[PDB]
């Protein structure tokens, strides 16, 4: 029982606080399925212009899977900070 | 007409690409209304524990409006990078 | 009981995992006292060169309390990501 | 002699300033040994659940070495900004 | 015609605004050629100390191509935010 | 003499390395004058639409001085990481 009460910074939460943290996570699921859709598209448009070197140089220069990775990380860290704003740990 | 074709890095987009960029922005609207809801909550719980100095020190130490600001920025920059992954500008 | 088991992404943790998360937080306390020491120093060197406009322009241009704020945020988000690496939530 | 006086933004430092910058770096050594310990743990728990596909999918989905990498970078950039707050270069 | 007027957040821009966004991108080209020069240098100093294990351990510990990658990303996201400050989309 | 040789992580630099670090800082001066120009523009377009509440709500919603601040920080941290890639400190 109660493993998070062993971690420093635990605060008792309301249901209202817990509902807001699950609403953050629910919306992050919708971003997850969106990034998966963008990843499928990038993988489709890379394979559908095989042997066309000008478009493969165009995709290599645009670096879109890297930017999709930067986008996923910032969505996730943003969710973590909104959750921190709601949970409010008494710890640095 | 066509002001973005004056900006360096313009690429012609498909409707499929434009639909994906508007789907990013639509989901960011849902995060916008969520952060507004969290902001209303923090402003409610600050005012509802006026003159209780221990809880005002507890809110001051937790810094939740600052973390909500860090959360909003990272959601926005994450949306900007996913949109960059789809639009793919031919520019640094 | 068990409020974090109501939040999506909960995973059962070992004591070894809990000890590592508290070791992250303990070290963040040492960074907290360090940033407090740097903040006291900046507030000391601002007041100890009152009316010297060249040094007040030198402090204003260097922007050190802003950089100390950027430093505190990155220490905190770094602690949050190491804790995420240990806790490993089954959620986006 | 004096190679950093060839770099734009050099400022003469006190011993008090130099002691604070070395205290930042000393504490970053303690974070370095912590991240090494977390890295050893993740490499241990990956190998100790070889051929269990459900736990390898659980580790792959949690992405913990990636989050440990995000955590290391933010600890380092946070140390760089606290050091900038102390050193205060006269340069953008 | 006018594909960016299909994307949510479009605002009509002045030539003064468009000149400022192209001035951001022009300066980012100068940073691009700089990072390419730094990348060539790192690749030169890695190959020019092959079989010297102490210097290869020194380069591996310093992690400079990783820091050059962190530097390129932050230059790019900084350009994106200055452009956002000028373009000012009416969207989250 | 030699205050940076008292700081942990000092490495002897070449002139080629010092020239590259000053070339980073020179280009950051050009970004500094650019952000100053963007700041003057935002302050001009705020004052030139005083008492027009729809445009003041449009500027308040777009948050451009905040995005200019996010842009300045990321340009600066990007310069710091490129300089770290060149200087290569033997320290965490």
């Amino acid at each position: 029982d109660n493993q998070h009460k062993k971690i420093k910074g635990y605060r008792d939460l309301s249901q209202e606080e817990i509902d807001m943290m699950n609403r953050v996570k629910e919306l992050g699921s919708q971003f997850e399925k969106l990034i998966q859709d963008v990843s499928d598209h990038l993988r489709g448009q890379y394979n559908a212009s095989l042997h066309n070197r000008d478009e493969i140089t165009r995709i290599a220069n645009a670096e879109p899977g890297r930017w999709l990775a930067i986008g996923k990380t910032d969505i996730q860290t943003g969710m973590m900070a909104i959750i921190r704003a709601i949970a409010q740990p008494d710890s640095f």
